[PDB]
């Protein structure tokens, strides 16, 4: 199964699907690198209530997840899997894909991230009350930024983050294994062709992405225990379904 010409066709198909479903083009994020939050704007964010900052972040993550769902729908073989398997994969990998895509909005020179039109450091998120999680996200983004990923590398890498045949709950495991294997060949083929196989040993262990998503679910539970009505009344329905049935509807479009 799958010859060399079919693997190269898969490479281009994945890259195209990724370009079409980017929340912001890479150049839009680079051109904004000198637009940094002033000391006064940072204090403004710090002084916001914990629940207002949590609602803002849950709204931005929901928007980013919506682009990830669209990327999955454009991925060759994804819409062919059963609906149970599509939902199992999006439920475990959607936040993981948002976290890898986050490195494009991260500036390693000054340790800032793009958020609401400008760049700011970790201290912008102090009001969330989950400094360890933000810190882990910034470290993960910094570690990814040290690899100097091209857009095509991110497309192939995030396709593999999403198409994981080890997710518990998968009914047609072999069908996901075949698609994962084809995407692995496409990723390794593209790395070999462009003299970039050296990044393979430097890719983060799979347990690191799982650790960030687990910390996110735990910090959300702490916040939801303190503010149940805020989550119920002001958090996006899709965010609550993933982390706290919108997905079936999003998938049928
Ligand atoms: C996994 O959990 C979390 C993850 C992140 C987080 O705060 C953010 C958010 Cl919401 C957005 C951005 N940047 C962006 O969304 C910037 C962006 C915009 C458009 C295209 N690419 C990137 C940066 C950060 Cl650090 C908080 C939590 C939890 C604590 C709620």
């Amino acid at each position: 199964m799958a010859s060399l010409t079919e693997i190269e066709h898969l490479v281009q198909s994945v890259c195209k699907s990724y370009r079409e479903t980017c929340q912001l083009r890479l150049e839009d994020l680079l051109r904004q690198r000198s637009n940094i939050f002033s000391r006064e704007e940072v204090t403004g964010y710090q002084r916001k209530s914990m629940w207002e900052m949590w609602e803002r972040c849950a709204h931005h993550l929901t928007e980013a997840i919506q682009y990830v769902v669209e990327f999955a729908k454009r991925l060759s073989g994804f819409m062919e899997l059963c609906q149970n398997d599509q939902i199992v994969l999006l439920k475990a990998g959607a936040m993981e894909v948002v976290l890898v895509r986050m490195c494009r909005a991260y500036n390693a020179d000054n340790r800032t991230v793009f958020f609401e039109g400008k760049y700011g450091g970790m201290e912008l998120f102090r009001a969330l009350g989950c400094s360890e999680l933000i810190s882990s996200i910034f470290d993960f983004s910094h570690s990814l930024s040290a690899l100097h990923f091209s857009e095509d590398e991110i497309a192939l890498y995030t396709a593999l983050v999403l198409i994981n045949a080890h997710r518990p709950g998968l009914q047609e495991k072999r069908k996901v294994e075949q698609l994962q294997y084809n995407l692995e060949l496409a990723f390794h083929h593209h790395l070999c062709k462009t003299h970039r196989q050296s990044i393979l040993a430097k890719l983060p262990p799979k347990g690191k992405l799982r650790s960030l998503c687990s910390q996110h679910v735990e910090r959300l539970q702490i916040f939801q225990h303190l503010h149940p009505i805020v989550v119920q009344a002001a958090f996006p329905p899709l965010y609550k379904e993933l982390f706290s049935k919108i997905l079936h509807r999003l998938l049928q479009e």
